């Protein structure tokens, strides 16, 4: 039952970029989680101005990659099957320009190299967090080169961050729609590594273990938070008649057909935590992305069970791991 | 804490159709299900030496549908845009015969008019179910033809009827899998009426809205069923190193643009009750039929909220109808 | 010379079902039998005389990596699974997918009715809508998929009207227009790698040699020659507007899933040289492409002939031109 | 007489970029204009001669619903969306895609930065690997977008070396046999119904006419002709395996998004015949179906020529030639 963050009422006629000397700032939100996965970084970069950012996840030597842009309404470039970064920002359709950004960034450091089998790929998705402020600022080319500059290993910036700056749930009437944030979490299984990202900007509202309503929805009238059926529910009986991007990245090997399915099983699995998800109204995008370090056993048996060693059993640990993401952004 | 259903060990060399002479049983479950939808008939027959049987959801007039197949091994015969029925049953792949049977039944009831406008379209998706028996009889043209001649409307037989005859959840390890069946619910808000149909096999647990896990992975060492989550992390921690197939029909007019996003919404809506859902081991597949019958306002107010009375509501008010008849499966 | 009329005729849309009838199923001969060779893939076309209408089935016992490409917008598809014993390919309409199942529980007999997951007979279906074509309501039904299976022979294919292609027909702006087509298949060996292609054209558009000449489909009985379907389009706007294909490529080299489905696309795609127009509304228009994974292409795409010369893409350059012959051959 | 050679050379792979310059925007004219009558839709084609490489948009400023038909195994796609208010095509592979984020906030700012929903401007974009065709690394970045949208003037096309098509190429077997193409546009006025075609051919393939033979791409120095690709293809398996396209398409005529996105798959597919092969895995292939949605098919497809004569297929098949001619003048 945490304290309502309320976003408001929208505010119309605000300053773009153009009017600002805009000015990235690298962001910390509300506390670092670190963990141990080497070969991948990530850099958080907002502006003030907006509040908007991008979060950029790099992976250096490239990784295999599968996109499940399940939602009605999706944000998405390139949306490459091998990536060497991936781009999650704020500013709707605008803040794809964050990856180009990158891409050029990437482009530079390989001293203009261009053979098809070296070009630098980055996929972006976005969120619309124009409802959530006052400006038209969004993520530009150039914050998402300093979102790259600032990359690191082993660190990420939970809360208003990054592409979570002005990320917000609850969509059902505006005068009810909560701040949310971005949220990673991680676990090392053995000598497997699970990595979740998430910046949750749903429709729907986001749900712990337990069933409670934890972040969207919340009326100042009543000072609770509401499922959205119920009003979803009510609303049909009286007038009838009268976007979440995230990624999850392992090292786990897996060919091109288990890391599709993997990718969709815990996209799927978010409807857990976000209730309702994969909706019209929603863009909601999942990059599943693999390192290609760790081979699971030719066989599935374990003393747990003769089916429990294989990417359904990965794919179900990695949900819990982006459910602790899902929660983290809201918290 | 329902008592358990355990499926039992694999039996093998057990006789296929060809043995027997089979004779179709009208199903009745353990209860019915009665509602008001009229235009819709719900048929199932079974084999007593299966045992595994066939369900028929008949739309006379024909339908428009969207099929959401997000399993990594769906069986699936059809799959049309427009259907005049629908047909769910046992027998892995060879299951999908039942279906020929209705096809060929309505193309008998037409007086065998041919016209392109005139076929009867049949979508028919299937359960692997032999694990859960002892021989390897299998819904053939007989049963379908069974089914649909055994259709009435507004009646559903609850449970061990149809194509749950033999369905089963929680495929860790086989010795903790158990005994599902079919289920169905029904809501009708203002003149909207809303039915979900549900054959639950999944390689997940069927869990409730407290996050109980009620059918599916029951170990009989300790009394108690696990989340499949608890055996793939330590079976990891281990070794590295050392289908639920389903219909929503409503009467709501939605666009093929909506009706298909409606489609995916309410599928992934199914990963809070099974878990884990939409695997590589799943053939999960989701028929989302109108019969167009009631208009949306043109605006999407009421008093619960400014973006309230849409698809997406209706898509959050169908999950719910959904996991009432997961639950109807697992009872 | 121009090949003569095989005009279909004036639809009814409707008549006689199968237990009209006493159906015995019958072995399709065609109008010729290409031989070829290509170990552990059996062709076999059964036929109802009463319809006339058929099924032609491709059996792979050891089971074939496959690729569905479902490019049309009136599909008929069964399975459509990413790893086959059998392709089955019918007449009848939706109706047809019913011999598929035959073939399968024909296999699961073969296997003694085992059920476990390796021993699962996986067979995709697919249909054309050869209603328009005769004067009955006969389809390929179970008894008619288990006869094509037991029909089945290694290196024999029968062109013409034969199997699915009994009562396959083109061109179809008008049905006064529209004739009958086939079956077809033509084959190529380039060293052991070997090509294998299976159509049954039955298009809204018409077949078209090499030349852009147009060869079966759309001839107009009040001029004695065929036209391109867009001449009769174009027309038609002017005038009131004022101011399927079911085929399978079969080949012996190893490709990955990826490599698989882009191959199924780019043959696919091809055939819209030899059909036109191709991949409409209007088309069920779906592609198998099966690979026995036999033998590896080279690891690096080098020849004589080009730093980019031996691979999928040059592979499936080569079988869009063994399946725009079999086109021919159904439409000859 | 055979077109003249147009050979790219061999390819480098890098070289400088854009900052190395002052680069100025060039608005370009190609060989020839061409001029028709289509109100609501602007072109603006801008190049940078440092390259070469450039970017052409399509502007239509009501919004129009697209289909989107991305089938080549190597796109590279932003946005992709069912509505656009423009479409940028452009070089530079990947890092082209920011040119569309140039003609994105050029349109945010004539918006007054707006932001409701109803008020998002929506570019999709898409790009062809150019680098092989020149030894430096420009790309068509956010200024050069914004300059083809400010360029942009309706009833205006220039073909050839202009926009994304400067730098364009045909025929990838060999580096060697690569040859320059262009962009090219063509356009038909049936009654008041209008078709405007546009395409960038680099393909793998080469341009084949209507009598079946190339045209441009895949051109032997040492015999001075080009041959199909097949023949190098078929060559290189005998020898070492011993026993992109971007294109939109524009129509007034009314579809809905089921209707649109099946003529989008037909109209693409039918560049198998112009381009050989296509939709390969080595290829980028994506078309926009674009509909300004301004007037109504017939409620029945009937005319004189023919029962299932006027119909989105039947307009697909005549957008396909369009295509087609559109494909020729950007290889002439």
């Amino acid at each position: 039952d945490p304290a309502p963050r309320l976003a408001g009422p929208p505010v119309f006629g605000g300053p773009g970029n153009d009017a600002f000397d805009l000015a990235p700032v690298r962001s910390t939100g509300r506390e670092m989680l670190r963990f141990d996965f080497p070969g991948v970084s990530i850099g958080a970069a907002h502006y003030e101005e907006g509040p908007t950012g991008a979060t950029v996840i790099h992976i250096p030597a490239g990784a295999r990659t599968a996109v499940d842009a399940r939602g009605g309404a999706v944000g998405l470039s390139g949306g490459y099957d091998f990536n060497h970064a991936i781009c999650l920002a704020g500013g709707a359709g605008y803040g794809l320009e964050a990856g180009a950004g990158v891409s050029v960034a990437l482009l530079e450091r390989l001293e203009h190299r261009t053979g098809f089998a070296e070009l630098q790929l980055v996929s972006s998705a976005v969120i619309y967090d124009f409802s959530a402020r006052s400006t038209a600022v969004y993520p530009d080319k150039a914050l998402g080169r300093a979102a790259l500059e600032f990359a690191v290993p082993g660190e990420f910036p939970q809360g208003r961050a990054g592409a979570g700056m002005s990320a917000s749930a609850g969509k059902v009437d505006w005068d009810r729609t909560e701040i949310t944030g971005q949220g990673a979490a991680f676990r090392r299984l053995g000598d497997v590594r699970i990595l979740a990202v998430v910046v949750p900007n749903p429709v729907g509202v986001i749900v712990d273990r337990a069933g409670t309503v934890v972040r969207g929805n919340y009326d100042a009238q009543t000072g609770v938070r509401r499922h959205p059926v119920f009003d979803y529910q009510e609303a049909f009986a009286e007038q009838v008649p009268p976007t979440t991007i995230s990624a999850i990245v392992t090292n786990v090997r897996m060919s091109p057909v288990e890391l599709n399915q993997f990718a969709k099983q815990v996209h799927s699995s978010m409807h857990r935590g976000i209730q309702p998800f994969h909706t019209d109204m929603d863009g909601d995008t999942l990059f599943a992305v693999t390192t290609d370090e760790i081979d699971l056993p030719t066989t599935p048996g374990s003393s747990r069970g003769r089916l429990s060693v294989n990417a359904t059993a990965l794919g179900a640990i990695a949900s819990e791991v982006m459910w602790d993401a899902v929660l983290e952004a809201g918290k």
